């Protein structure tokens, strides 16, 4: 039946036992295309049901649909033309692993952070409204995405419509990990109320209410869409699904099947089983000693604990000393400042393209009182996660143009340990530390433990004639860069280890007037806003000369890695062309 | 007087019921007084009186901590913790900022201006209590409107699960700074309605204990909870109803205007300067309440702070279902005006530069990544506006500009603004930013290009040689200037540039100066680490050409003089003059 699905008009023509057996059907491709390719698993698994309910009542591209974070919207995909995207091997990449309006009438936004489904489903109603349509406006979204405080405004916002809105909460009790914060005991005692407690969270946001306890049977789902459709006011459809229902590895590992590499169908185990430690290990393993040694160090996630390592057991180990806020950014970082204002040592752990939901609180909560909590940001790079809504290239300039802020950017393992340990126990400064997104090196020399003299570089090479400051992970890149620039230019360049994103070693740079007629930055991220141009503007009104190399300003997804370092000219020979297109 | 003798707590827990509600009066009557002479959060402040007595009646600051949020209504705690001569004698008004501060006093946690913030900073201090086996008492207090703000929902939802002593006070008076929006409001009408006993409460839903004190301007009731709750041993909400302005006749019949008073006559109410002239707020309602009548896919967003459009109640009510409030909740407001532009509206979303500081990931993700064309206007961007720290409007264009596929432009005068406001709305291809002028509302007097589709193109003003003035936004005029002295003092005749776009170069433009020029200076009216003056650092890296960046530094600054501060950045006529000729020679 799958295979002569076009649009949500053939779901329509099927009989509901003609709807369970395309229930198996999808189970059966899903299983094929995730366990070749990779995916989430169980958050499509558990969906499969409620998305064919919500396309069989509904009449999508009028009706409009929004998920949040759309990771769950494969079956979406699968219903409204891109079938054949998981049918063949040959066209699994032919779709991106989010909704995508390029690729679809059916996808109404590009959708990768959590908690945005509601407000932007609120615009489209708006819209709607302002213009005299007459669709149903739907967003579907996880209980874990309810605990971030944009959710809680669109919710708030919705209840004040006054017209159509559908909010399907897909409650399946998990996140990533398990859910954390008061609310999801609401959450509990409605499914064991049947919907029908006095104390509703959603009724008490100001919204109407339904509640669905299979969330896996199509005709009960069918039942209850059908109930709300063309409904005139705002309306919460609270759902209870079984996360990555029909495979039996994934019904009893629910954390390890969000999202899994390639792997197995009939044992589960990855394909690829060889693994070195990341620094995401080594940093699980650092925090689960000092915790054990020092009662006031407390590590914090928010909703993401394995970017720390932290398994289930570790977790478990570390008891009450380490704390995961839900999926609330905002929250880690004002939680840090108290904790450090009162004697705790906070360590908060975060993916650079989640941070960016934290500015305001970073500057305001953090850094004004100019509160010692510790700040650990993951997966800087341009070259890591390569979808636009989950881009890492731009923490350098969210975070490193606050005041008071001291953000230190480590080139190997023993380094990256050392700032972290003398993060904790200076009680001076807010500390971010941009951890290196490379393999885990070794740096070989013993390692400066004080980084209490702001904006210190550390020349690791004296040279002459060009000086390279290369930061962070990039510095590897700029020994190869020192190489290829002795043996095919004669240049014995001074090569630079800078430390301090957030500042300039304004004597150093001093010193480089001598014998130096150009410098050059390397950053792994976007340049605007960033570490280079500090140096440039350092320079502007002296003779010498700067060339900063980073990311160009410009979404960009599912590219070509070694394009995209070539598009901005960061390789080996094309940085040493440019020199010496400069120097002649 | 009782007051003249308080010096903390410990003074306060001496009196008796009617010496505190003597104590309540004498607290009006100064408080009228310093602020009808002095300006300042009038409404808040009156309706706090009983409660802030309270708590330093039954708790024991600074081992037991109170965290306010904004804390614009925390005057009583400074004058109940040791700084009442900031109240009574006026030489000494300024000795007091008008939010709480650490540098001040043992009994202030969190310098504090931002909304929604009190519970999540709160939640950190008792964790910390709790990693160290304190047993303090830890208390946030927030105003109803607070409860709008996302921040605010995260850090009751982490409270409730904390297991451990946490009381969070709400301070529910029914105002925000105009009137409250969201359908949990909805809920606490059902709450007070109901003295507290309703099935369905919002609090008790996200998982915390609950108490109603429906008389907060009563300071037995109050001592009464407050005692109650003392030393719990798991989190609660205590929620209080206080009516702003309590003590003060014309407060309690107008809370939206006497939410903040510029000084006035105690008697009349009226300012003591009430003359009022047009300023770019003003202009822009205009222009807003016009459009929307004649177009009827326009809508007017703000964040719970309409005044910042223009947009008085009486306005509000005309503009109906095309003005909307979404609360406090600004990254709310980004992601609604994405949607309403995707789905056949043209919303232009109204903010101050401080508060957009919320919206980083909406404005990249929610917006900017789909590319909808929304309108964002930016009000007050500037280094000479409000100045205490937390309020510091210095950083808009680092925090918007560096955003992939945002148009930020920088409007220099009056008829441009709004011919770049009406392109905005016009056009379907750019999320749109607009830094509106924090200058006196300047008329061009030149006619101004309407079509700005065309990106990154700057406007040469007068051309010149030697040296090219790039004076951004609110800071034409002291580019104008620039140019009249470098003239009369070097006699150069330099290039002045209008950039119009703070969100590109002018490659173009920029080589063609290398010809007739050796020097390239930038003004702009902000921050300058992440501003615009890098940009055009970093394109001549390679070049002979020379360049400085004129702006504020990287620096946190409180309560400052205004032409000190511009000085100390070089921003004077005479400075700028001076560094260029240190330039050329
Ligand atoms: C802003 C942001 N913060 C954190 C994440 C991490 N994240 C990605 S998917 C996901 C799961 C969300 O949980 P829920 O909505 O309950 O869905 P489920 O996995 O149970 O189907 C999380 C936390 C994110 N994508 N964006
Ligand atoms: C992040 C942010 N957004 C907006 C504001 C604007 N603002 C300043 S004070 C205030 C009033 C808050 O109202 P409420 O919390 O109910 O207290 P009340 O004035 O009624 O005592 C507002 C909205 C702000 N300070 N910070
Ligand atoms: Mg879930
Ligand atoms: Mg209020």
């Amino acid at each position: 039946y799958l295979e002569n699905i076009y649009s949500p008009a053939d779901v329509k023509k099927l009989s509901v036992k003609e709807l369970n057996e395309l229930s198996d059907e999808i189970r059966v491709s899903l299983l094929q295309k995730l366990s070749e390719h990779g995916g989430h698993f169980g958050p499509n698994f558990g969906m499969v049901e409620a998305t064919i309910a919500l396309h069989y009542v509904f009449n999508s591209p009028k009706d409009k649909i929004v998920f949040d974070v759309s990771h769950q919207s494969y079956v979406h995909k699968m219903l409204t033309g891109r079938k054949n995207a998981f049918l063949h091997p040959e066209e699994y990449d032919l779709v991106s692993g989010y909704t995508e309006p390029q690729e679809s009438e059916h996808d109404f936004f590009v959708i990768g952070h959590t908690s945005t489904s509601v407000s932007l489903a609120t615009g489209l109603a708006k819209g709607r409204d302002l213009t005299g349509g007459n669709e149903n406006i739907i967003a579907v979204i996880g209980d874990g995405s309810l605990s971030g405080g944009e959710a809680f405004e669109g919710l708030d916002y919705a209840a004040e419509l006054g017209t159509n809105m559908i909010i399907i909460v897909n409650d399946n009790q998990m996140s990533i990990a398990e859910n954390h914060g008061g609310l999801y005991r609401n959450l509990k005692e409605l499914r064991d109320s049947n919907g029908q407690c006095e104390c509703n969270f959603f009724k008490a946001m100001g919204l109407d209410y339904i509640y669905v306890n299979d969330g896996n049977d199509v005709q009960a789902l069918i039942e209850a869409f059908s109930k709300v459709k063309d409904i005139q006011h705002p309306i919460v459809v609270h759902i209870n699904t079984l996360k990555g229902k029909g495979y039996e590895r994934a019904e009893q590992d629910k954390e390890t099947y969000h999202w899994r590499t390639p792997f197995n169908p009939e044992t589960g185990e990855a394909k690829v089983s060889y693994e070195e430690e990341d620094y995401s290990e080594v940093t699980a393993q650092y925090l689960l000693k000092k915790m054990k040694e020092d009662s006031r160090v407390v590590t914090i996630t928010s909703g993401t604990p394995a970017v720390l390592g932290f398994t289930p057991d570790r977790r478990k180990e570390a008891g009450k000393q380490f704390v995961d806020v839900g999926i609330a950014e905002e929250h880690a970082v004002a939680l840090a400042s108290g904790i450090a204002a009162n004697g705790g040592k906070p360590v908060y752990g975060v993916y650079s393209t989640f941070i960016q939901r934290s500015y305001d609180q970073l500057s305001q909560d953090l850094c004004i009182n100019n509160n010692p909590a510790v700040l650990l940001v993951f997966w800087g790079t341009l070259s890591g996660m390569n979808d636009v809504t989950h881009l890492c290239f731009f923490d350098i300039p969210l975070i490193s143009n606050i005041p008071n802020m001291v953000y230190l950017a480590p080139t190997c393992k023993e380094e990256y340990l050392a700032m972290l340990e003398w993060s904790i126990r200076q009680n001076e400064h807010p500390v971010a530390i941009r951890v290196p997104a490379t393999d885990v090196i070794t740096c070989g020399e013993p390692v400066e433990t004080d980084y209490s003299v702001l904006n210190r570089y550390k020349v690791t090479h004296r040279g002459a004639k060009v000086a390279i400051l290369a930061l962070g992970s990039f510095y590897g890149l700029g020994q190869s860069v020192a190489s290829l620039l002795k043996e095919k230019a004669n240049i014995d360049a001074t090569l630079i280890n800078p430390r301090y994103i957030t500042g300039v070693d304004n004597e150093l740079m001093d010193e480089l007037k001598a014998d130096h007629e150009l410098v050059i930055t390397l950053e792994d991220g976007v340049l605007d806003g960033g570490f280079g141009e500090k140096i440039a503007r350092y320079y502007g009104a002296t003779n010498m000369k700067v060339l900063n190399f980073g990311a160009k300003k410009e979404f960009v997804d599912r590219y070509d890695i070694q394009e995209f370092l070539r598009a901005n000219h960061l390789t080996d020979e094309q940085i040493v062309e440019d020199i010496t297109a400069v120097i002649g």
